[PDB]
């Protein structure tokens, strides 16, 4: 049975609720972005409306083959009308294709629902700044004092040289970068790039990356590892064992490979800088674990809805347990208190 923090009061919609069967009174169901926690449950068996963004109604078609008739993209930064209703969909600064829905409730009400997003500056300028909001449904991944990490740029410069230099020293070294889902291609890319490399992969997440909309890339990847020098793997195998094995079946090609892991946020990050960031090292082998987050750290997170000033927070992640609830619920009503709302 669907929660209620899925539930949009005073509509028949959903956010994210596709695992309960159907849901009663439901006549539209949101997909926030394609992230399986949050797609889990639709198949090419379902007959009810989806409304989502262009990307997410991609992976919809191609990847999980949910029938065209179903699919309802809308474009991004625009009122429109669902039901009745006017809605907007925001860029959520998460994946490709994530957005945030702004609800107009037809008695007066405003409802943000973030899906997953990283909280930035650039958002006080959208649509949220021309009118005030009620309800905020947010994800609170990292809401807890202790989750700092860095900018996506200062992680991107760090991977960057990092490539460059051991590659740069050794021409025959070869860099593995581990993925599981939609989401941080600037890693692989922006390592690529610097290389003068197409990034390589298997048949299957070449298929996923070709519903992204990225510009140019039909000139950035490919299926063909030989001529690559990026290769792209599955996350599990980033260990000594996964990728000595993926060394041999390049046939004496390569002799020393670097990976990158990239991980959410890590307790590393309470005493080290990114700059200090070291690997583990076995042999030809080194895998260096990097704080790529696509979600908000604490402070962006507190800066965010300081600024939005909503009646009432509702979280949509860590809700689990009591002690985290309440911990959330502190939190809430100091950010509340130091800023007068
Ligand atoms: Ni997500």
């Amino acid at each position: 049975t669907c929660p209620f923090y899925k539930k949009i009061p005073g509509t028949g919609f959903t956010v994210d609720a596709f695992q309960y069967g159907v849901v009663e009174g439901c006549t539209a169901y949101f997909l926030t972005h394609f992230h399986s926690d949050h797609y889990a449950g639709l198949s090419k068996h379902f007959t009810f409306p989806v409304y989502c963004s262009e990307i997410t109604g991609n992976l919809l078609k191609n990847k999980l083959h949910v029938q065209e008739q179903y699919i309802h993209p809308l474009p991004l930064d625009t009122e429109c009308i669902v039901n009745g209703v006017k809605v907007v969909l925001l860029d959520a600064n998460h994946c490709p294709g994530a957005v945030m829905i702004l609800f107009y409730l037809p008695n007066g009400t405003v409802i943000l629902h973030t899906g997953d997003f990283r909280a930035d500056p650039s958002m006080e300028r959208s649509l949220l700044a021309d009118q005030k909001v009620h309800m905020l449904y947010l994800d609170t991944t990292y809401c807890s004092p202790e989750y700092t990490f860095p900018s996506q740029q200062e992680v991107i410069r760090f991977a960057i040289n990092t490539a460059f230099e051991a590659v740069t020293l050794n021409p025959h070294a070869l860099v593995v970068c581990g993925t599981y889902s939609i989401g941080k291609e600037k890693v692989f890319l922006a390592i690529a790039d610097v290389l003068g490399s197409k990034v390589g992969m298997s048949q299957e997440k070449y298929k996923t990356l070709q519903c992204l909309n990225i510009p140019e890339i039909n000139s950035l990847i490919t299926t063909d590892m030989c001529s690559s020098l990026v290769h792209l793997l599955p996350m599990m195998q980033i260990n000594f064992k996964g990728l000595q094995s993926h060394l041999k079946k390049c046939g004496g090609k390569y002799n020393q490979i670097l990976a990158f892991r990239p991980t959410g946020w890590t307790h590393s990050n309470k005493f080290t800088r990114i700059a200090d960031v070291i690997p583990q090292t076995k042999g030809n082998i080194s895998i260096y674990g990097i704080p790529y987050s696509e979600h908000s750290s604490y402070l962006e997170m507190k800066r965010f809805v300081q600024w939005l000033k909503p009646q009432k927070i509702i979280p949509t992640v860590n809700v689990g347990t009591w002690k985290s609830r309440s911990t959330m619920e502190k939190y809430f009503r100091e950010w509340k208190l130091e800023a007068g709302y």
